């Protein structure tokens, strides 16, 4: 048995774009995922977020599912171009009784809310003005976030700042994989540095507003090994500071970019970028960590990064993820040693593959159970170890719009059948029903 400490957090989680469909819906200005989607070659099978899994009318029913299955928080994000139309100035009612009517039947049923302030939907109006990559979004940011904290900050006391900042600018910006889909590396580190200024400023207002709250902060991780015992070593190194935590949380609490992010990126950050570094510093409460996937990286002289990845023969998802299950150990345990922050969540942990429903009306999802399994099992131990981690949210609740991927790619532990809107809970969802209500594991 491995039970979990009492008033341990257990969540599911979605985002706003990738579940609601009715992007114009109720005023709403459109967002760069609407009009990325919305461009030919940028998505899979030419999928949208147009209607998605019609959560936008299907709300209610959603929750009632994470009620029935006795999950006790859930994570969702929250449209900013519902909000604020515009992006900044006029705000729109009908967007706001949205997310209280979801607020308030959470409270209802006894789930907590984590509030994830953005999700990658920028209000396309924004973008206009050069989104991530014009300073002045850390007040347009700021703008936002305070119309949050004053309508729902009676209610919501866990707030994330970003989702995966590291994908918002270098996917965005670099890699152009994602919207708003450019190719320029000094944008993408401009966005990099934009975004950790709007953060701070988020978080200054919420001291202002909500002053019995908690607000943190979400980054994508992977477990990354060296291919040799070699500058093997090194270029392992490089990627955990770059692609992980470190480049967010060295500036946060240290004031500065990790050291090899600054030797291969200084160029392309702003001149005197140094100049933001104490206002970045602002205090947060807890650190959100994603964790999906484990990479073997060798030094290789003619990529890019100095890097490329190899192929190792271990089991994969549908995405062609590695799983590593202990890298979700090995991230909880270094973030510990690092920057040692009190509070830490698992924001996100999943997979995805090829569910069907059989004859028997039933999806058996043994593989994504199997999954689930072996990375809560090693969380449990990193808390063992004297890790502060306080929660553990499965992405994700539906099956739903996986970005550039689409709809083909399923990480529900409810099925979503896509021809009628029909839920069907999956095994991995009865699964984790049990895990909750036992507060752990049992075999
Ligand atoms: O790729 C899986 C999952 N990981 C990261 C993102 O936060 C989420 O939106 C995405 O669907």
């Amino acid at each position: 048995v491995k039970k979990f400490p009492e008033g341990f957090l257990w969540g599911v989680a979605t985002a706003s774009y990738q579940i609601e469909g009715s992007p114009l819906a109720d005023g709403a200005g459109m967002s760069i995922w609407h009009t990325f989607s919305h461009t030919p070659g940028n998505v899979k099978n030419g999928d949208t977020g147009d209607v998605a899994c019609d959560h936008y009318n299907r709300w209610k029913e959603d929750i009632e599912i994470i009620e029935k299955l006795g999950v006790k928080a859930y994570r969702f994000s929250i449209s900013w171009p519902r909000i604020l139309p515009e992006g900044t100035g006029r705000v729109n009612q009908k967007g706001l009784d949205f997310y209280n009517r979801i607020i308030d039947t959470l409270l209802e049923k006894g789930i907590t809310p984590f509030v994830t302030i953005y999700h990658w939907d920028l209000p396309f109006a924004l973008q206009l003005k050069g989104g991530w990559a014009n300073r002045e979004i850390a007040d347009w940011f700021a703008e936002y976030s305070r119309v949050l904290f004053e309508n729902f900050g009676d209610r919501v006391k866990n707030w994330i700042t970003l989702n995966e900042p590291w994908v918002v600018a270098i996917v965005g910006h670099l890699y152009g994989v994602h919207a708003p889909g450019m190719r320029d590396i000094y944008v993408a580190f401009r966005a990099v540095h934009n975004l950790l200024r709007a953060h701070a400023r988020a978080v200054k207002v919420f001291r202002e507003t909500v002053k019995d709250g908690k607000i943190g902060i979400v980054f994508n991780n992977g477990y990354f090994e060296p291919a040799s015992e070699k500058e093997d070593i090194r270029a392992v190194r490089f990627m955990h500071q770059f692609n992980n935590y470190p480049l967010f949380l060295n500036p946060i609490y240290r004031g500065d970019y990790p050291e090899l992010v600054l030797e291969f990126a200084r160029e392309y950050l702003p001149e005197n970028y140094k100049d933001d570094m104490s206002e970045i510093q602002e205090k947060i409460d807890f650190v959100g960590l994603n964790y999906y996937s484990g990479h073997l990286v060798k030094f290789d002289p003619d990529a890019p990064a100095k890097v490329s990845f190899v192929e190792r023969d271990l089991p994969k998802t549908a995405m062609g993820w590695e799983i590593v299950p202990e890298g979700i150990y090995w991230i909880l345990k270094k973030v510990k040693e690092e920057y040692n922050p009190p509070e830490v969540y698992i924001t996100e942990n999943g997979a995805a593959f090829d569910d069907v429903v059989s004859e028997d009306g039933r999806v058996h999802d043994q593989n994504r159970i199997d999954y689930l399994k072996a990375h809560i099992g090693q969380a449990w131990k990193a808390i063992q170890e004297g890790v502060p981690l306080k929660g553990y949210f499965v992405w994700s609740l539906l099956d739903n719009f996986e970005w550039a991927e689409g709809y083909s790619k399923r990480f529900g532990i409810v099925y979503v059948d896509y021809s009628t809107q029909k839920r069907i809970v999956k095994d991995s969802g009865y699964w984790y029903s049990n895990v909750v209500k036992n507060n752990g594991l049992e075999d």
